[PDB]
């Protein structure tokens, strides 16, 4: 995460943690419990290659990374098969826990948004994860949670920035429908926030607007972070984890 | 390469290496001469963003990289406009030399295929570069062009083939249409050989078939090279370079 | 920390870590507290050059490093002036804090040994540290101060050691008088224990008999850990740190 | 080399390269011909500890490292026995071809000084190799031979130097007896240089004075080059190489 800060432990109680099997279960990517036994995440964190569910574990609420691990087993890794690249979209994923887990006010699900909210420009919208705090900047040691407060863009506004400084012709459309961008300059989610969420509170309620997907660098000058659209797979997911 | 060999001085006198600044002018992918005054290369090489000229150069056939620099200087780069990502497409470009070179038997251009010729699957075909010899295996001093014989594939094998061991749906396109694919788990071209040329002789002829785009790896099972079809852009080439 | 295990929290309330200023405040060596506000630590790990006291600071017992840190300024750094490199001898140096320690059973002191003190060739002694757990191979995360029980060896048998498989001539010294060693190919201190203790129980009381210094690689064979020997420079200790 | 240029190709015929076996024959030291069949070199560059000589093989003066290689095997490596670490002294070693070379105009073997030499403080010597060109920046394909003019300073000129911005005690010397030094922030051997030559032309006739052995850093303030000095180690030498 660019620019924010740690996290109060009360907030984001639906921020997950995901480890590779390693020298130790280092983090790779984020993810959020949307369900006691279903966590959402990016997909290109997990495939778009077949991986050895056996080397991937995952990690509830967390103030720092690796103090106090609780490594939950998965049973299924559910990719949506329209996935090859984040670029290209559909880069949504689901991880099926191994069993449910006891929800409470630290540890608890993220509602998803209605298939008809858009999110707004103008839109209080915040992105959290354990990620680099700037380009080639690793989340130093004891790896707090942070969070950030970004702006939603148009989906138009964002494209054409993107073509600024590009040769790709104005009508190649770059940040598509499927896709949702947010934060600037100075903030943003960056390497290692992937698969994380971006939720708004509306109406008084949080909702997850979307999952950390790409960006060309972070907080980089007409180029903002790039996320998926959540409320354009809510038939997907749905087609897995119970209302 | 991989799986190849030193190539002879006589052979590939289309090879080029392209150089970018730095402590010293760095390889950072091939390239063929297809006119005096033009190389043919890939658009992901230099693009989608645009680049400075004045950091980029030109460097004609070479037995070793660096050993007998005549570096050239670039007047245009011509990136295909709905180029964005290699995975996506339209991987090709075209950089125009500041001087139109001197050919001879050493050093000259290479043919372009015509509209209709379709190199069939299991075609000799040979791709050559100063890339890896492997995965994260870079090619040591003192830097010899290498080649490779890689047979040519079917569109649908290859792109069915990246089905394998994979989320993607079988009905979502991998290897697009406007993409060629060649070689093996022994045969390959890799990191560095971007934007270099995979001839075939046909009637007597060198054509280039492809241009070096992408793959998952080098050499991996299931995971031929994958690379930009040169018959399909042949009518966004001709409208710079002269028939 | 090579062969050990993390060290129970009520044990070595000495053992202290020394950091840094850069992106955070990074363990570079490690240390022992044997005054209110004297710690003892390796030469190597602060000199031969002169550094700039703003851009250090110590950690008192930490279970996991990073993780509840409260850095204490340092008022002084004091080198032992016959020190130049590790391998010539004099590695040692003293840490003058700003601000005296408030101990506890959780935190205070280690004894240093009387003048006579030897410590026999066999003496069950233990090194703790934040180091590496084998050669290139780093502490993971979360950090957990770690311990081994390592054997000593007579000073003439680990000179003689270090011969073997070296060009070096018998009668050259390398293991030197006012160095000790101790470990085996199971257990050793390695890079990141340097400036830790070498604690030993003599009658029911612990005296620091060593600080990590140097060695061959870590846990090598014929290439045992290398110490400063503490007796050998309790006046020069004793100058600076009241009794 | 720091500071220098490309070497003539007629200058500095007995610079030698010692190569290390890995993914290809790398440099790893520099080293001069004494003799048809002997080898001068640094002591730290193939010692402490004893190595396979299978591993390490010899290329004589070559205008760029790897591009003409003609690798000539190693049937003896003699270190001093009085060596440990190039700081504590006598880092001089010697190697001996498994056959004599053919000596010529483009290759032949340096003069070694008369026991009686002191080589004064202005009086010309040049170090050459192919060591980095700076701290941590290696020398650039094609790794050209180096060359570059060194002032030589009294050893307790340098030795006073040393000490400044340090801890050690002025009475303790650092630039030993068995040392001589060359150099300035502007002009200065490097990583890579080492076992090198440092000549001096002295009546019309080169002499080596000196062996690159080490330094704090490279080209830094008051921490000129050191180098064995040849003279100290003339009757060992001669105790192998004949006349
Ligand atoms: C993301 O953090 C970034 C998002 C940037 C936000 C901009 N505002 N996205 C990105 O880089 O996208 C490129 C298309 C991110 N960080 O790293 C990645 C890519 C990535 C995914 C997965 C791994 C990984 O190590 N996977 C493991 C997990 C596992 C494996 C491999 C095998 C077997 C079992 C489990 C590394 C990098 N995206
Ligand atoms: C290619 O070699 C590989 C091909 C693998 C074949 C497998 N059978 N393709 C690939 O990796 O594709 C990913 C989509 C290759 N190697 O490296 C790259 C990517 C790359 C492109 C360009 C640069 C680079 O340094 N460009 C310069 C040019 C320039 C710059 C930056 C600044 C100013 C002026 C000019 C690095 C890496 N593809
Ligand atoms: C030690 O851990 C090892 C011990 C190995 C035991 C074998 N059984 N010793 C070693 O490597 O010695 C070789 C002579 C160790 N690890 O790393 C070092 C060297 C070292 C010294 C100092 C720093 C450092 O970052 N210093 C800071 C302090 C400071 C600076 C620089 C600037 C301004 C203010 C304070 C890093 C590494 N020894
Ligand atoms: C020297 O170039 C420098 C000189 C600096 C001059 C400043 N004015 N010295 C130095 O860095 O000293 C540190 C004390 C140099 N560069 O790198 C080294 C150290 C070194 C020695 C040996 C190897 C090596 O790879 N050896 C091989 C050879 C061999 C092996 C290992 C195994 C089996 C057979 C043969 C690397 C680096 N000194």
């Amino acid at each position: 995460i660019v620019g924010g800060q740690e996290a109060p432990r009360s907030k984001w109680p639906w921020q997950v943690s995901l480890r590779v099997h390693g020298p130790y279960w280092m983090h790779f990517c984020g993810g959020s419990l949307i369900h006691p036994q279903w966590v959402l995440t990016a997909a290109h964190c997990v495939g778009p290659d077949v991986k050895d569910l056996a080397a991937l574990r995952v990690q509830l609420r967390e103030q720092h990374l690796y103090y106090q691990d609780q490594l939950l087993p998965v049973s299924r890794i559910i990719v949506h098969p329209q996935f090859y690249t984040a670029q290209i979209g559909a880069d949504i994923a689901l991880l099926e826990l191994e069993e449910p887990v006891k929800v409470s006010s630290h540890v608890h699900t993220v509602t998803l948004p209605p298939a008809s909210e858009t999110f707004p420009p103008g839109m209080p919208c915040w992105v959290t994860g354990w990620g680099d705090v700037d380009n080639d900047e690793r989340l130093p040691p004891p790896f707090p949670l942070k969070q950030v407060k970004v702006p939603i863009m148009e989906n138009h506004i964002c494209d054409a920035k993107y073509h600024l400084g590009a040769y790709t012709g104005d009508d190649v459309r770059i940040v598509r429908d499927d896709m949702l961008c947010a934060g600037n300059t100075r903030r943003d989610s960056c390497q290692g926030d992937s698969g994380g969420p971006l939720v708004c509170k509306v109406n008084g309620t949080w909702l997850q607007a979307g999952v950390v997907s790409w960006g060309e660098g972070c907080a980089q000058p007409n180029r903002p972070g790039i996320y998926t659209r959540v409320t354009y797979y809510l038939d997907w997911i749905h087609h897995y984890v119970p209302k």
